[PDB]
């Protein structure tokens, strides 16, 4: 694929990148360069209500990035850790699956189309809770956070 | 489509400290007229401004990349609660309130928005009565006519 | 949105705008020929002084007014100014527009620089061929109100 980049900090992976719908998204709260040298040399317009960071990425590019969608009718998902359940608004990954350094990766169906970005998580019970960014019909970014979420 | 939506108020710095803000209305940038500083942002700190002397309100038109990005604005104020960076604001008998001990200098420039997300007004001081704190502000009527009350004893933020 | 407040106001006769009325750094102004009430409650609500040499009618504006009126300057190097019906030319100490321009109902109307400054206050014209010159108060160095009035120039 490679719709999704890593964040360097320092020396490591501190988060991802992905690039939806002709557009480069990068969580707000995760510092650091991507690792790749256009990406990183595009001005981000920052939406601190949903913890992102976007831009439109080159011509030369849009057709070629993740697919997106509204639709997210309650049942399984996908994304690079496993798999991902979706029930009453919410999405949620096995208990101790999703930690720091996830925040950035996408949520895909079936059809392989991103229905979510992650921006953290927290443990509840045997299953973790996750913090995302979605859309609606309308096309409009809305967020939800579970409570007591840890930023990954 | 995608109908992604950034930040619309930005810090005013001055010397090195955030002295109020400014923020994109309904394709206009406006910053308090009696903050000194410049915008947290290269566009917009380069725009020309007019000066609003009667609403203590500097201003100046967005660039045409902008304007589909900024507050939309309404006069509809019905009385509850409207929202803003520090909380609940209350709205009752055409004055803003919001608890003692919230909104300082350095909140003039903020905006309160209702549920919808639209700009009922923009807060230029405060002044504190009892347990709660009245706040001065501009505002719209249903013509379109921008209007500014000023709590008696208020003070600039 | 509206922010800007409007600094003129047509003076009413019978239905018909018989001229205008403007304020100016914290005055009224409005032509002591023109006969009508300004069409502002507060504005109307004024008594004014005359000044016939001038043909001005002034009075104080209320002060919850003053912050938003003309700003006034003496300085008028040649070119051109604007006013309602477009360019306005000034040469050899007289303002003109083209013919078909300037009529009854046109007096009172300012003449403003590109900074938004008045220049002069219109109170006639009269054509003169291809042009039309002007009969206008202005301003001097000392902010002093002086008059030009074209040969046979009529009251609009």
């Amino acid at each position: 694929s490679d719709k999704t980049f890593p964040i360097m900090l320092e020396g490591k992976i501190n988060g991802y990148a992905c690039v939806v719908g002709g557009k480069l998204f990068r969580p707000m709260h995760v510092e650091g360069k991507i690792d790749n040298d256009v990406l990183a040399a595009l001005k981000t317009k920052k939406a601190s209500k949903y913890d992102l960071e976007y831009a439109d990425v080159p011509q030369n590019m849009r057709a070629d990035t993740f697919k997106y969608t509204h639709e997210k009718p309650q049942g399984y998902y996908s994304w690079h850790h496993g798999a991902v359940q979706y029930e009453n608004g919410r999405f949620t990954v096995p208990k101790g699956v999703g930690a720091k350094g996830d925040s950035g990766r996408p949520i895909l169906d079936n059809q392989g189309r991103v229905v979510a970005i992650v921006l953290g998580g927290v443990n509840e019970g045997s299953r973790t809770a996750l913090s995302v960014v979605m859309w609606n019909e309308k096309g409009v970014t809305v967020k939800y956070t579970p409570e007591n979420c840890e930023q990954w």
